[PDB]
């Protein structure tokens, strides 16, 4: 599986049947459509603690990796009953500005999509957590083009180090709190992994904000390669996947 034309999203369902299935991700948020749900109660971020780790490479996205074997970083509030531990935070983009995320609001695309993901805290491990479905939360931030965003600089850096598929990085001290929109207001439903194996164990929670990125910022995404080193050259872009069906689902917003 990849994002290309012969392995692309439109094939995923002969390897991973559930590619089809009720609650599969991304979808379009519908904002007219979306329920105010007065019960939801505000988002609780707390990353002052986040130990990270190493970038990298995996041939289709590049990974920032934390720490979870303490509660150090973790996601509470919102929708959430229990602790969820940041254990990584990857993108998606496009080749152009004006694709690339995967949740799209009113048909709308973002040039990127940043997906910070947390696991549940009862069942001790994120390869347990994948098998239930309230097992995960991921924090959905859209990306726009104009103003650089500081926080993603030392991101931006790294990336030369980790150009091809299997290429990692060491990458401590690196706080995500520098990548969060202003507002915390958002959407959420349930849904799936954005990539194989598709699991359908995901609480999502969409930020309404978005951060803007300079074209410069993005433009060093681009510049990544989906192939390992000494191979043919495929540029790493438009890894992402499209919108599903709702199916029934329904979205609340906390605004
Ligand atoms: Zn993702």
């Amino acid at each position: 599986w990849g994002y290309g034309k012969h392995n692309g999203p439109e094939h995923w369902h002969k390897d991973f049947p559930i590619a089809k299935g009720e609650r599969q991700s991304p979808v379009d948020i519908d904002t007219h459509t979306a329920k105010y749900d007065p019960s939801l109660k505000p988002l609780s971020v707390s990353y002052d603690q986040a130990t990270s780790l190493r970038i990298l490479n995996n041939g289709h996205a590049f990974n920032v990796e934390f720490d979870d074997s303490q509660d150090k970083a973790v996601l509470k509030g919102g929708p959430l009953d229990g602790t969820y531990r940041l254990i990584q935070f990857h993108f998606h983009w496009g080749s152009l500005d004006g694709q690339g995320s995967e949740h799209t609001v009113d048909k709308k695309k973002y040039a990127a999509e940043l997906h910070l993901v947390h696991w549940n805290t009862k069942y001790g491990d994120f390869g347990k957590a994948v098998q239930q479905p309230d097992g995960l939360a991921v924090l959905g931030i859209f990306l726009k083009v104009g103003s650089a965003k500081p926080g993603l600089q030392k991101v931006v850096d790294v990336l030369d180090s980790i150009k091809t598929k299997g290429k990692s990085a060491d990458f401590t001290n690196f706080d995500p709190r520098g990548l969060l929109p202003e507002s915390l207001d958002y959407w959420t439903y349930p849904g799936s992994l954005c990539t194989p194996p598709l699991l359908e164990c995901v609480t999502w929670i969409v930020l309404k904000e978005p951060i803007s990125v300079s074209s410069e910022q993005v433009l060093k995404f681009r510049k990544l390669n989906f192939n390992g080193e000494g191979e043919p050259e495929e540029l790493m872009v438009d890894n992402w996947r499209p919108a599903q069906p709702l199916k029934n689902r329904q979205i609340k917003a906390s605004f």
